[PDB]
DNA sequence: TCGAGCCGGAAGTTCGA
DNA sequence: TCGAACTTCCGGCTCGA
């Protein structure tokens, strides 16, 4: 149920790239049971990132991390050209 | 009536080549 | 060693049941 370290064989040393990590988990088969991955073009909707958020804060060594941290940090992620936010709903995420 | 989610600017330490 | 990178910090706004 963890196509993460099972597919790319994640090493315990040398943290991967942030958007690469999300993108790596993005193509997760179980994401359907923990989130919504439509099988059409390329649209990703966050229904209940309960484990995704905890894991996001787990790498940061924190007990519980608020998802607002993603909106506050991820939004500021407009550094170059990678994950853009969709002006649809407040939970719609998309990549280009 | 009441609380929850949403995000602007700022600062500071550390990463890969 | 160089420049850049992501996180955490402070507090204000508005809608739905």
């Amino acid at each position: 149920v963890i196509p993460a370290a099972a597919l790319a064989g994640y090493t315990g040393s040398g943290p991967i790239q942030l958007w690469q990590f999300l993108l790596e988990l993005l193509t997760d088969k179980s994401c359907q049971s923990f989130i919504s991955w439509t099988g059409d073009g390329w649209e990703f909707k966050l229904s209940d990132p309960d484990e995704v958020a905890r894991r996001w804060g787990k790498r940061k060594n924190k007990p519980k991390m608020n998802y607002e941290k993603l909106s506050r940090g991820l939004r500021y992620y407009y550094d170059k050209n990678i994950i853009h936010k969709t002006a649809g709903k407040r939970y719609v995420y998309r990549f280009v």
